[PDB]
């Protein structure tokens, strides 16, 4: 078929480029940690020996990696990885400030290539089954070419815009969601201090106006829905820490526009408190515990 | 069939007692409004004296009043409301502070009567087509009674616990929708001051992990759904006033229960800052002006 | 001299009283704790057998008591404690809803009665040294028949206004210290988690525009003020149940007023977590745990 | 005596390199603006070509721009600031994000320059009169050099700590200056809202537990302190947008730490409201009127 490369396998990256093979593609892979790439390999992927090396006879480059300035000096430093190239159609589905993915859009657009950015949304879960949503910026014509790709790792394919339009769809999405999270656990908390049984008080707000994502399919308090993370202690599901990570992004869109942000801000602070107090690596609807003394 | 009094033909109890009227019930009905009676009069009440000559002759009375301590002082001074009887089935659908409906229960109950605290959600159309959902707190046995009457004014119809549970379910619902209302007017205004096109950013939000009741049914942002209020300058809907005191009565909740709203607490001041601007009467969603620049 | 009532021996109540006696007045006393009444028995007060009883040869009641309904309860239940009277000065110089304030002003005024709120601002300590500041609603004419009895408990005596006029003056106060409070613990972690020595900092700030109270007397940080509560794990000091409580009653006033307090509502969400967190009875200054991972 | 250049001279730079002349340097200045630099050569100092120009045969650069990428950018990319050098003493005072004073600290260094940061604090006035107080980070060996060229321009000189500790220090005075200014705002819009007069409620906080900066020689409200920006409408002080900027600048410190600032990130999505509703040139006490509505 076409020759994909694929840098980035952490938590999102294994299981989306393990779906681009189950769909047929050829991968190179690249990641920083060994046992990541030998999964894939194993799943019969080729291992290239860096990213440089990955891109040296690829169709289509897509990555998708943890950190905003690693994504960015990984393309743009003047050494790799965007000066290796074709024209080539690039993929750069990672979350990472819309303005940094901008300055990347041009670079790429500056040297002949077709770039897209592509933040994804959607579990670990969304990833291994190819159900994720993307929300991409760029043009028409790239999005066209890119279409059989996110069809194979993904359902819902929004075109939110421009270039770096798929990261403020995202970074927006995100803040909300988190606004809608601490807004449902603190509703949650309240109803049951002054005598709600937890399950009776979440079915009336989920089919009334008080209604929303988290109510419908995540909801964080224990108990209310066994196969979310509340009802496992917090483990698994979508960390504290890249939710602070994700409102950290939305904030630098909101200064580079003058958007005020009262309630993102908020819940930005309320998950920074949730880091001093070690729940990093809790599920992020463990903002639960700051309302429910009973825990 | 049975005979109801109605007291308060405001915004909601007009609608409401008409639909009563419209399901074959008789009504006497009672509101401090001439016009608002001789409406209900020309549709099929009876006119009553006053509230209390009203229920002098009743099998059930059900109040819709607009303030949580013109609710309590009628029925509990001790000169009517509560001192005139039967028993007779009570349902008190104003929204007022549980810690006020607990109250009133209490002295429904010192007397002998059935009483439910059934507060109601749903539009001033929800009032008019007879889809309301009504909240309920008290007696299963008292439910049950009421049920016909319920069915004949409103559609889901939820059992929230004991007395005053239906205030409180009702209460975290509205600072819920509050809190999901200004996170999406701040992600809406955020996105588009970012480049995007308002309905592309609404359509993606709505159908991922951001996704809330306001994005379904109640968009913010001109023009994004053009039967909201948005679209017409916010006119009509839910007046900001009403909800900054829906809000007011969840504060008191949660002093009640030492529950932490940090969401609801900001929702509310943000609220009130529309009031200080004029906008009372508006629909509650023209908080999107606080972040709209150009409206 | 004068024969005074004092209702209420707590923190505050005790200290206040004993000052008067080494003043030089005759105090009969009452107290719900015996050893409150016990304490000042010993100091030459004498024990009344009740709040009714003590007031019962007075020229002078002054309250100090820790509940709001409780003290409105207390004087205007209809069986004492207004109705046994003179025309006697009453002093209420407990913490108190204004409305609240303004209620039990009335209905003194409706019998005859010269009344003050005058409720109290410093430490257990300034109620000890008699170095309190009083902030007084109520007539010039009986501010001026109080103030020898001020000045024996305390040293700054502000006419605030009208009738209630003290409690409003009281409540902003507080809300401000709490905003300033959280401001400064807030701003401390943040510098010395930047890389900054507490101490530094805080002279800093204390001597420029970020200058406020609790920098000059009262700093969060542990070891930079050794006598500050902050240095002794938060022992003693002003609770932060006390603290929230104030919060809950300036969010009253706002709510009289349609008054937005973003700030204010903002720290009393922090109080309340620091409620759930177990930190009552520590000093309001513990706040600083939320920011500081280090303690 | 020794030869500075000057590089900025906009509403703190001109006063604060006037200073320097009267205190009897020699300066070569630059700026973007002719008039300004007009002004400082009226005064006698010699106009420099560009900022490279100036530095060109000086003992000390000292820096005041209003960016803080306008700034790095300067400095850093490879074609002068800090490519044209001695070893010569650099005072870089503009309010930049401490990371970026680090980053340009670095860079100095790794050429063999002393360089101090060392942001101000003070007004337009205080730059004026030479009062202004400075925050220093760096080698104590470059503040002992710098000292005499700081005593010219200011009166209080703390040196905060090591490279970037300047920057720290100031933005967290001016944040926690934002958080007690909006909470003095809101605390007399309160209690004037429920019957006060302002200058009665002032002067009680002022001299109580609600004591701060802002109400020592800033009070928000109009007619309350006559010599204030608020009783001029809010013309001339400090900026809000430049106030709206500081805190950006302390939520990217924030970040950088993991640092939970509830307090300070909702002051600034209030200033980001006053931005939006014209207000960005007022006096930054101009957030008075969020919450009065008779203004």
């Amino acid at each position: 078929m076409k020759q994909i490369a694929f840098i980035g396998l952490g938590h999102m990256g294994a299981p989306m480029a393990t779906n681009l093979l189950k769909a047929g593609y050829l991968l190179n892979v690249f990641d920083l940690v060994q046992s990541a790439v030998d999964g894939l390999v194993a799943a019969g992927a080729s291992a290239a020996r860096s990213a440089r090396d990955a891109v040296q006879g690829a169709d289509v480059v897509i990555s998708m990696l943890p950190a905003s300035q690693h994504v960015e000096g990984l393309y743009l430093d003047d050494d790799g990885l965007l000066a290796h190239i074709a024209p080539t159609l690039v993929l750069e589905c990672s979350t990472i400030a819309p303005t940094s993915a901008r300055k990347i859009h041009a670079a790429a657009r500056e040297r002949g290539l077709a770039m897209l950015d592509a933040p994804v949304s959607g579990g670990t879960a969304g990833a291994a089954a190819g159900t994720l949503t993307f929300m991409v910026g760029g043009d028409a014509e790239a999005l066209e070419k890119a279409r059989p790709l996110f069809e194979a790792m993904g359902r819902n394919i929004f075109h939110a815009g421009p270039d770096g339009a798929g990261q403020v769809a995202k970074v927006c999405n995100n803040q909300l969601l988190a606004v809608l999270m601490i807004g449902t656990a603190e509703a949650m908390a309240l109803g049951v201090a002054n005598g709600l049984e937890a399950k009776v008080l979440a079915e009336i707000m989920r089919r009334s106006s008080g209604g929303n994502w988290a109510l419908e399919v995540y909801n964080p308090w224990p108990g209310v829905m066994e196969n979310a993370p509340a009802s496992r202690d917090y483990s698994g599901g979508f960390m504290a820490q890249l939710m602070a990570k994700d409102l950290g992004l939305a904030q630098e869109a909101a200064q580079a526009s003058a958007s005020s942000t009262p309630m993102g801000s908020l819940a930005l602070s309320l998950y920074r408190l949730l880091l001093k107090q070690g729940y990093a690596e809790r599920d992020f609807s463990v903002v639960q515990k700051l309302f429910d003394p009973t825990q």
